[PDB]
């Protein structure tokens, strides 16, 4: 039998006495095609079982596993629901699930009637779906159906967040059939490609070890050129087998499966080996140690992708894979003093992900706050105030609740953006458009071609499958979908992503600031206009186009803004009076600013200040002095708070605190003579002017009633400069800032410079200035 037969029992006896179990057992231990059935073969559990795949390069196959384990055909009694197909039949009471299908099935039955048990399997990978399914879920718990069971599998010991959030729930954990591995590092060279160095190094294990050999690469494109590679390197007796995606599902259990006698295989595989898929016959694995994972940008908008070391914890999942049937041999193509420095964990993907689809989710179920649920990572904030916007630009929100169009979107069930576009159609044409568009967008086509026209021509049967998915969930009966319909629809929902070229060599300029690229003879680089929803960033630098169609900017609906800006550039010696209409950073049209009303050319001579800088204004020497002092503030009055006044600050905030200010200003002459202190101490409300000014003071009054300026600097402290006849009071050296800076004196500036001090306590060292050209007339408390 399989390790985790032994916990059996165990897990029926926890399964029965809380609402949340968690099992953790290695990979290998059939968590997911034996422990399914012989649940479902207990009277204890009532109703049917779901279980979530987040990979579904394992669902799929878990499904088959788990169905040929009973010889029952997946569909007699065990299914599976994909994106756009599923597979269920009266008899089945027990469901794998994946591509976020369980969210949504809450959100259509929140007492998912039917059902006495959720697993939520490969939990440790901490994948975002599963994340949100199991707030849901435990929300679930707390109103009816508390009788549902929940049973969370991990594949790693060690799960700190999931007891810190369950401590009431039993933990069970599986041991066993784990051979030690000896690990090896080699650094990769680099004068060698990528796919030419880890094929050397694997054709050089094979040649110097026995075994089959699993080999764990960031992509499909890695493994294919790497194995390609490999051709020449390889004996007669070594069957490559790739791993990725679907290829028939046949070779893949001919990766899966040992090889056949006579012969050693040579798996390619994503890291949905790492934990998901259990190899057979490895005792040779290697690890590139690189992987592709995904960095949401709040700036851009964009999930670009970065290639990086992988973590410690992956590292040491691959290096076991190959110790499950005999003593085994890891290799790792990085250095060993890298492998050490190398990340602990992997990052949650909520941490670094695109929440606007959760976000949209979680008010649809009645959300006031998304962080407002049970969570192991918190979603971050930044991202959580990016996705906020992003419903906004759509439409979705209206306040901080859904609003009509986005409750539609959020029944769709889709992307916001996708699904705000299949809202905004009007006719059925418009409909279908939409829905062979997000088809296509949902799973792109890896075409040489970069047209989305081609693509929306070009066949598929699963593009069209969800094309009739999303038309039926949006009850639309008859409709036909041309090209000429892209364009608009995508202009309501893609917005941020129009393109205007860059010269010729087609190098582009979105309309976030970003600008992307397309290849030197794509078709569309004879266009002007772009609007590219797919873009591949990663690892500032470019921006290459994906999938983007062509566009004319005339006619063209009415997301365009005016800005106007007033100048005065001195090459030429001329003013500078523009109103660009753009479309987001992008400029399409130039006209001169004539006959502007008085509110706009204060708006535009902000402009004109935002890009020439604060030097064009009159800053006198108060006002230099009164920035400076708030510097000083912030640093030392930390507890109040001090309005910033850096560069960047002052230049975002120009429309609140210089724009009230500027009524009767009428030109730029008149605007470059204004005392700005004015409005810089209107930065401050009534009181915290007050404060500034008893507190670090502009002037300190000696004791001899002679008020004197102080200096203050961005760096250094406060300096007096007193003619020092006049410090005799000697109070205990003169203090600012609440007693916690004292002031710098400059004792001498009678003649000058003669000492500088902070302590008031040199006299008892002062001890020469007792030579003064007459005499001294100072000791001893004079006044
Ligand atoms: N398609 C398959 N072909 C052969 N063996 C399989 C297959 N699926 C599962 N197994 C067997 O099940 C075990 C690993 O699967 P499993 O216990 O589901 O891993 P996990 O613990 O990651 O769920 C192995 O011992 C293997 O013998
Ligand atoms: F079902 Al598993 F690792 F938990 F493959």
């Amino acid at each position: 039998s399989l390790p985790v037969a032994a916990v059996l029992p165990e897990l029926l006896t926890a399964l029965d006495c809380a609402p949340q179990v968690l099992l953790s057992a290695p990979t290998g231990a059939g968590k997911s095609t034996w422990l399914p059935l012989q649940l479902l073969a207990h009277p204890g559990i009532n109703g049917k079982i779901i279980l979530l795949e987040p990979r579904r390069l394992a669902a799929r196959n878990v499904a088959q596993r788990l169905a040929e384990l009973l010889n029952e055909k997946p569909g007699d009694t065990v299914g599976y629901r994909m994106r756009a197909q599923n597979c269920v039949g009266p008899n089945t009471r027990l469901e794998v699930v994946t591509e976020g299908v369980l969210t949504r099935m809450i959100q259509r039955d929140p007492e998912l009637s039917g059902v006495g048990l959720v697993i939520l399997d490969e939990f440790h990978e901490r994948s975002l779906q599963a994340d949100l399914a199991l707030a849901l879920l435990l929300d679930v718990q707390q109103g009816l159906r508390d009788d549902l069971k929940l049973l969370i599998m991990s594949a790693t010991l060690d799960n700190d967040r999931l007891q810190q959030m369950l401590p009431e729930a039993p933990v069970v954990i599986s041991e066993g059939r784990s051979f030690p591995v000896e690990r090896r590092y080699l650094p990769l060279p680099a004068h060698q490609r990528f796919d030419d160095a880890v094929a050397v190094a694997t054709a050089e294990m094979l040649r110097q070890e026995s075994g089959s050999l699993l080999l764990f690469l960031p992509g499909v494109g890695e493994i294919q050129r790497v194995q390609e590679q490999l051709a020449s390197r390889i004996g007669s007796d070594v069957l490559l087998c790739p791993l990725y995606g679907a290829l028939s599902l046949n070779d893949q259990r001919k990766a899966i499966l040992p090889a056949p006698q006579g012969m050693r295989k040579v798996v390619l595989a994503t890291n949905i080996a790492e934990t998901s898929l259990t190899i057979e016959g490895i005792r040779l694995v290697v690890d590139c140690a690189q992987e592709r994972v995904a960095r949401f940008d709040p700036r851009t908008g964009l999930t670009r992708l970065i290639t990086q070391r992988v973590s410690q914890a992956s590292m040491t999942q691959r290096a076991g894979r190959a110790g499950r049937l005999e003593p085994g041999i890891s290799l790792h193509l990085i250095a060993k003093e890298q492998a050490e420095r190398a990340a602990a964990q992997s990052e949650p993907e909520i941490l670094q992900s695109d929440l606007s689809g959760l976000l949209m989710e979680l008010l649809q179920w009645g959300c006031s706050d998304p962080a407002q649920m049970s969570w192991l990572d918190q979603p971050p904030v930044v991202n959580l105030l990016a996705a906020k916007r992003l419903l906004q630009m759509l439409g979705a929100l209206e306040g901080e609740r859904l609003s009509a169009q986005g409750q539609k979107m959020a029944a769709l069930g889709n992307d916001p953006r996708l699904a705000a576009m299949l809202v905004s159609a009007k006719n059925d044409d418009e409909a279908a458009t939409a829905a062979k568009i997000a088809a296509i967008l949902e799973e792109p086509p890896r075409m040489g071609n970069s047209d989305l026209g081609v693509a929306f021509s070009r066949n598929q049967p699963a593009w069209q499958q969800r094309s009739q998915q999303l038309l039926k969930r949006l009850n639309v009966r008859g409709g036909e979908a041309d090209s000429s319909l892209i364009a608009p629809l995508l202009a309501g929902a893609f917005a941020d992503r129009i393109a205007r070229r860059r010269g010729q060599d087609g190098r582009y300029q979105l309309a976030n600031g970003m600008g992307a690229m397309l290849d030197a003879n794509d078709a569309l680089s004879r266009h002007e206009w772009l609007i590219a929803p797919l873009l591949l960033q990663g690892s500032r630098i470019l921006l290459a186009l994906l999938v983007d169609i062509d566009e004319l900017v005339q006619r063209c609906p009415q997301l365009v803004q005016q800005s106007d800006t007033v100048e005065w550039d001195d090459a030429q010696g001329t003013l500078k009076a523009w109103r660009r209409l753009q479309i987001g950073q992008l400029t399409v049209k130039v006209q001169p600013l004539a006959k502007p009303s008085e509110d706009e050319l204060h708006q535009a001579m902000l402009n004109g200040i935002r890009d020439k800088g604060l030097s064009v204004l009159n800053w006198t020497a108060e006002a230099e002095q009164l920035r400076l002092r708030l510097l000083c503030a912030a640093k030392w009055l930390p507890e109040y708070d001090w309005p910033a006044v850096d560069d960047e600050s002052l230049l975002a905030a120009l429309e609140t605190w210089l724009l009230p200010h500027m009524t009767g200003v009428h030109s730029l002459r008149g605007l470059k003579s204004l005392d700005i202190y004015q409005a810089l101490r209107g930065l401050l409300d009534w009181g915290m002017q007050q404060r500034l000014d008893s507190e670090l003071p502009a002037h300190y009054t000696v004791p001899t009633g002679s008020r004197i300026a102080i200096r203050y600097h961005e760096d250094n402290p406060p300096a007096l400069a007193v003619r020092m006849q006049e410090m005799f009071g000697e109070a205990t050296n003169p203090t600012i800032a609440q007693g916690r800076v004292p002031l710098v004196l400059e004792l001498l500036s009678q003649r000058p410079l003669q000492i500088t001090r902070d302590l008031s306590d040199f006299w008892k060292g002062a001890y020469r200035e007792v030579q003064k050209e007459m005499k001294g007339r100072y000791p001893k408390h004079v006044w």
